[PDB]
């Protein structure tokens, strides 16, 4: 298959030299292969067609130097040619949209970029759900994070179900659906495929992100994936490079 | 004094009845009258000359309608003439800075507009260490807390350092000051202004933010705070209305 999105990159890890500058007509994207918020950001960089390189960090083993480029030291961290640098999933999603041409992925209707942002807050007990389910050392911790997930999943079904459309944002693939995407797209690597049975207009949703040209380029090994996270919660600092 | 900004308006709690319409050319804000975050969107929509209306919501003794004009059930919440609901609090700015004419308290400049998000992230752990204070039992919890609000107001004084400017936006006033001012307004009243002394540009900024027309606009009594709190953490339903 054909890597598009650093997919090859080994991490930089501690003892690492800092990286040189960024050329000019090019954004560097700190990232990790399988973070899903740095995804929402390289989602967004081939959606919108942006020339980017990624470097990727060993978040079990980070370089002492990625503190001064975000002092929280999470991916994803983005870095033009002037040394500017962004972080924060979110923040580094919309500057992109605003910075460069290409499809506009959020609406300029100030109520209906609104209604994305909110939607985003609807969806924010998710990434947290996802965190204690991988962590459940109990069968029963287990079975009752399986019923939250559907509680939570029934919230996202009611807003496709009153919009009346396939996509969070309307008839076509937007920013909202890209930035919930990276926790959907491993629903069936953690066996969570039964969460989203009583959500039809979800489950839709699913396929046609799936169908997506940027959405498709991005998928990995669910093997790589489960392997990665096996090491994570190891603490080791192989995880970032499995697969590699 | 001149109540401009829903300083009057008696709570609805449960029992009361929903307001009325939305008159065209208005907008509603539901508010508490000492929430921080619903202050956010009050000094936005003073700052820009906005014409609204405030209907506070007693949050010991929240109405069940109150759930359909926010799902999370939290002010603030603006509601317009055509039935459009806009929630969370740096949300609902963002909205009316976009969607309104008069002072633009946004940067046009993308990388600026992400700098404000970010410094926003850098205040982030602040409302959680001001909640956790007011709930403090013992000494040594009490000492513990004021050098985690030091060590966060470092953060913020290395970004007045590094900008060289007055205020977190530049040399004016702008929408990152407004979202961060209303815990800051409370330090004095929760006897915390020795947290900002090993900071001189947090401090001097705290002065310059007193002085401005429309933070002056919204001052309350300090006592008038102090007694809405004591009542708060008893979880009184009297607590929102104390001066009234
Ligand atoms: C870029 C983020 C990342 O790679 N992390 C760090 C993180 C995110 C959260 C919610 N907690 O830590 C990853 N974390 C996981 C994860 C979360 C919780 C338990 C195990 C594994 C996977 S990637
Ligand atoms: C509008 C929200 C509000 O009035 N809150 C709710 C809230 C927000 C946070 C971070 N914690 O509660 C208020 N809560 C307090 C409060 C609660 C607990 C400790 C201190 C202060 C005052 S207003």
């Amino acid at each position: 298959s054909n890597a598009m999105s650093g997919e090859s990159a080994r991490s930089l890890g501690k003892g690492s030299a800092p990286p040189g500058p960024v050329p000019e007509g090019s954004i560097r994207i700190y990232s990790m292969r399988f973070c899903p918020f740095a995804e929402r950001t390289r989602l967004v960089l081939k959606a919108k067609g942006i020339r980017h390189e990624v470097i990727n960090i060993n978040l079990k083993n980070k370089p002492e130097w990625f503190f001064k480029k975000n002092p929280f030291g999470l991916v994803p961290v983005l870095e033009n040619s002037q040394g500017q640098l962004i972080y924060e999933s979110a923040i580094t999603c919309e500057y992109l949209d605003e910075a460069y041409p290409g499809k506009k992925l959020l609406p300029d209707d100030p109520y209906e970029k609104a209604c994305q942002k909110m939607i985003l807050e609807l969806f924010s007990k998710v990434p947290s759900l996802v965190g204690s389910f991988i962590r459940s050392q109990n069968k029963e911790d287990y079975a009752g994070l399986k019923e939250e997930f559907r509680k939570e999943f029934t919230k996202l079904e009611e807003v496709l179900t009153n919009k009346k459309t396939t996509f969070f944002g309307g008839n076509s693939i937007s920013m909202i659906d890209y930035l919930i995407w990276p926790w959907f797209e491993r629903l069936e690597a953690m066996k969570l495929n039964e969460c989203v049975d009583h959500t039809p207009k979800l489950k839709l949703w699913m396929a046609a992100m799936k169908e997506d040209p940027t959405v498709s380029a991005l998928l990995t090994s669910e093997k790589d994936w489960q392997g990665f996270l096996e090491l994570y919660l190891q603490n080791s600092p192989e995880a970032c490079d499995y697969g590699l």
